[PDB]
């Protein structure tokens, strides 16, 4: 006699390849811009695979600075942890991720997003403010490198908020060699009234390698991404 355990509805949607969108509305030091991004998320090996264009022309801030910000419920959480995966247990309905994300000597972006499902689509739609950068700094100088972002994103539950919050250190290589924190702070709240799990401390072990497509003429990222739970036993 076996018992296979409860699947929820939220887990279940992530059995196999879900087709993702991203749209961002953006503005930093009064420079506007807006991104959209498809691809598609394969939790079960914590996959993801996403091509994003600015259409609005130049983006006027580094690619790298926007990857953190432009769907960790694409995480492949181990079966030993299934019971710590906040994200996917809030979906459909789905939920709200915001941050603030502090450039070391430089100025800060705070981005609020809504990550739900829209009929089979996982879709995270996005609005950053970026402000106090400097003209001239490594941001809105263009001056960072385009390759790699890997770093561990830390895991807490937040029990009064019903959610959780994250934190980490991404660090952005500069074109002199040298380096540029960026410091972010995260929580994430459910949208709608359902159960949520509230898991233990853990991390997501998230490697991200940023590419571009020959074949684009438009401002762009191609990202291959993987992302997986680890910390607990």
């Amino acid at each position: 006699l076996y018992f296979q355990g409860m699947v929820s509805k939220g887990e279940e949607l992530f059995g196999g390849i879900v087709p993702i969108l991203v749209e961002l509305e953006g503005d930093v030091n009064g420079h506007k811009f807006s991104v959209s991004g498809e691809g598609e998320g394969d939790a079960t090996y914590g996959k993801l695979t996403l091509k994003f264009i600015c259409t609005t022309g130049k983006l006027p801030v580094p690619w790298p600075t926007l990857v953190t910000t432009l769907v960790q419920c694409f995480s492949r959480y181990p079966d030993h942890m299934k019971q710590h995966d906040f994200f996917k247990s809030v979906m459909p309905e789905g939920y709200v991720q915001e941050r603030t994300i502090f450039f070391k000597d430089d100025g800060n972006y705070k981005t609020r997003a809504e990550v739900k499902f829209e009929g089979d689509t996982l879709v995270n739609r996005i609005e950053l403010k970026g402000i106090d950068f400097k003209e001239d700094g490594n941001i809105l100088g263009h001056k960072l490198e385009y390759n790699y972002i890997s770093h561990n994103v830390y895991i807490t539950a937040d029990k009064q908020k019903n959610g959780i919050k994250a934190n980490f250190k991404a660090r952005h290589n500069i074109t002199d060699g040298s380096v540029q924190l960026a410091d972010h702070y995260q929580q994430n709240t459910p949208i709608g009234d359902g159960p949520v799990i509230l898991p233990d401390n853990h991390y997501l072990s998230t490697q991200s390698a940023l590419s571009k497509d020959p074949n684009e003429k438009r401002d762009h990222m191609v990202l291959l991404e993987f992302v997986t739970a680890a910390g607990i036993t």
